[PDB]
């Protein structure tokens, strides 16, 4: 097919993220390749490379192509595509297991392996679910988050999503009423960790377990938050024996400066997911870890096992390619890298701070944030970074970058200038 | 890592599917290798070539490693591994599309991406709640299905799972309170439609739609229905506005003798989901069809979009071999060899409906069933079988098999030879 036959059969038959058929704004651009921190985009009918400051959804942090990557997916390729984890195992998913349980924080030693971050959170809240009718206490169903977050899009992942990020008013009647603390605060105020205590100790009868994205919340408004908040909920949770699921699908593999997120207060979860970046963005892969004493209770409980089981659990092409992609982060000096890429990221948009219709500019890690006092035009900032070379797609009123591992600072000085120029055509 | 390393790693990391940890009782085989229609497994320490029964969770449909899939997976491997599908298209993904729209039942002219069934489901029952929202019927929210169905394991698809089989109680105060319908006979009898109708005549003003698997229900225990139910499930859902959902994800790409379960009875659903067989089980992907008028609908809705948008939506590698996967099924004479499959399970099963334990001996395409007199002994089943060469996994009474459609006539009679064998010792 042709980029113009791309185009036509797309219009017709193909749903896009939270998109519509036929009454859509924009019109999607054709891509033809990627390479590693580019893409191959067709504009005006001609191929333009360019770089993807987006790293395609948060997953690509070692760019696309990466020759260690290609050959770890061939070479499993020729041995063993997949077979069912019912009956079985494999080598890939061993591997990986081990992996996943050596460097996440301390204390994770079960993986559950699914196929997409929405899934990782149901298994996650069943884990949680399991756990309490494990323990004689079948009360405690509900669960508790602040206000913010972004979780996924299957039902019971959607109701524990910020209630205007994930539009809760087109939901009345449908999802579980779940417990929401206020908006966690960029810096730390102790009275917030209080307030939060006192909303959570009269649930606590009633709670299975508090869920956040540590230290960044992403699709919900790529906000930062003090990661002794984080010190504070686990100290909360072990007080009134409420689980405590952190949510790193979008901040796991080094993305906020740390390993994994909740590195930065180190601190451990009861329950943990990860996905996005798990694969280095080749294939669609998620994992949902806990504790022994999780896995122990639920196993001993009523059920005597966890009720779920994805039909391509634990696939060996994805969990393969996983694992080249985790020990080539592991294999490399990751904390500096990242600590580059803030630093580029940081002076790049210093400049943006000064713009009319600016309201902030932050960074962590390899995340970069323009904040905007109004929705941004996609119909005018979309070409507008095209025309600089870069991939950018604004969501709400952020213009903000989550670019490949593997950029360099010319790279990111590209990014950074595009970002700052959306920003100015946002104030005019 | 030795396949006792892989062993000691899994048993102390690795949940399996609605498994437990530490309180195996059969343990895993080790899988090193899949060619075609055998796998070779560990074995006391030794590797043995076994038939895959079962596909892989009934994925295979074309045997693991063929040289058709493996190189449309490669070829998209060194052009472009995945990109957002937010603001992008491409061709694996327009290409399937087409294919998708051209070849499943009449009407369904949208296709969204999603990386699992369970996924495709919850995707599915939002295009019903959003449809029936932009009619300005909120109330619509409710579903409807028969008994001894199966749909997924995430909360929105566990609801409509058949309330013994999914364990609904466990899950009390947890799921959606749906509408069930008695099981469904197998054998065609008026009565039951008209039971069906006037059931859901009472609920049909809080009814979204009917969800149903079409004419073979999986994993809620392989069962067999008359196609001319499907018919008056569309003649109903007509007369009463309830929107007509068939969970295809089994029984798609010619595994029922048909291509699509739907097409044994003429009908169209309203929304349609497959997965499985849908990359030939080398990756994880699910798609979810809808009608034009659905699709404009909620894009004409308050909403503007359907509210849902996975990470890896429309993954390229994926779509490539899904492509070349089901271009390999529609370029031979897929419907002269699953009859012979289906000829073969017959004539190879029917020497077990003699056996002491057997209660029924059933065939339908691709899908062979020995039902038995109570539940089959994991421990001394899979032992039997894998010295008979053939990997079979039983789940509750039932020692069945979907094999590949690349088996030999000799290799299904291997089969049901060792799926008799089993259904023996049963007896004792
Ligand atoms: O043995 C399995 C049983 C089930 C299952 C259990 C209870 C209810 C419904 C099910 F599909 N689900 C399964 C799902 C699987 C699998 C095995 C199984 O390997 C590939 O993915
Ligand atoms: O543009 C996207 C917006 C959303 C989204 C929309 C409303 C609320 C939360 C979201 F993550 N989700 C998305 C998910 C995507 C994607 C794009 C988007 O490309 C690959 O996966
Ligand atoms: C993207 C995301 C999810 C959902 O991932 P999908 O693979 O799109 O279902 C869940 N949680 C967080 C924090 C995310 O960023
Ligand atoms: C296997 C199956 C599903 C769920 O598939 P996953 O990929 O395991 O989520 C849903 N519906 C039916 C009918 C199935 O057979």
């Amino acid at each position: 097919l042709t980029p113009e036959q791309i185009i036509a059969v797309d219009g017709a038959h193909l749903w896009h993220p939270y998109s519509s058929i036929g009454r859509e704004a924009v019109s999607p651009v054709v891509a033809v390749a990627a390479h590693g921190a580019w893409l191959t985009l067709i504009r005006d009918g001609q191929p333009i490379e360019v770089l993807d400051a987006m790293s395609s959804w948060w997953t690509a942090i070692h760019g696309h192509g990466h020759p260690a990557l290609d050959q770890a997916l061939t070479t499993q390729l020729r041995v063993m595509n997949h077979v069912m984890f019912g009956g079985l195992t494999h080598e890939p998913a061993a591997r990986l297991a081990k992996l996943l349980v050596d460097i996440t924080p301390a204390g994770l030693d079960t993986v559950f392996f699914s196929d997409s971050g929405s899934v990782s959170v149901e298994v996650a809240a069943k884990m949680a679910l399991q756990y309490w009718r494990g323990r004689g206490l079948p009360g405690k169903r509900r669960l508790m988050t602040w206000r913010g977050g972004y979780h996924g899009d299957t039902f019971l992942a959607m109701s524990i999503c910020d209630p205007h990020g994930g539009m809760h008013s087109l939901w009345t009647d449908v999802l579980a009423a779940q417990v929401f603390a206020p908006q966690v605060p960029r810096d730390y105020d102790p009275a917030y960790s209080a307030a939060f205590e006192a909303q959570l100790a009269q649930h606590a009868g009633e709670l299975a377990a508090v869920v956040v994205e540590p230290v960044v919340q992403g699709a919900g408004g790529m906000r930062f938050h003090d990661p002794r908040y984080l010190h504070d909920l686990r100290d909360i949770c072990r007080r009134y024996e409420v689980l405590l699921i952190f949510d790193e699908i979008a901040t796991g593999f080094g993305r906020t400066g740390a390993l994994f997120a909740a590195d930065h207060a180190g601190v451990s979860p009861d329950i943990m997911c990860v996905g996005k970046a798990l694969t280095g963005g080749y294939l669609s892969l998620a994992a949902t870890l806990c504790t022994a004493d999780v896995a122990h209770t639920i196993s001993a409980g009523a059920a005597g096992a966890l009720m779920h089981g994805p039909t391509f659990m634990a696939n060996p092409l994805a969990c393969a390619v996983s694992v080249a992609s985790v020990e080539l982060l592991l294999g490399q000096d990751w904390r500096t890298r990242i600590t580059e890429l803030a630093a580029g990221l940081t002076a790049g948009l210093d400049t943006a701070r000064a713009l009319p219709a600016v309201t902030d500019v932050r960074v962590c890690g390899a995340i970069g944030v323009i904040e905007c006092d109004r929705p941004v035009d996609l119909a005018v900032a979309t070409p507008a970074a095209l025309d600089r070379g870069v991939w950018l797609r604004p969501f709400r009123n952020l213009v903000y970058a989550m670019p490949p591992y593997i950029c360099t600072p010319a790279e990111i000085t590209q990014i950074t200038s595009a970002m700052v120029e959306v920003a100015r055509l946002v104030g005019s």
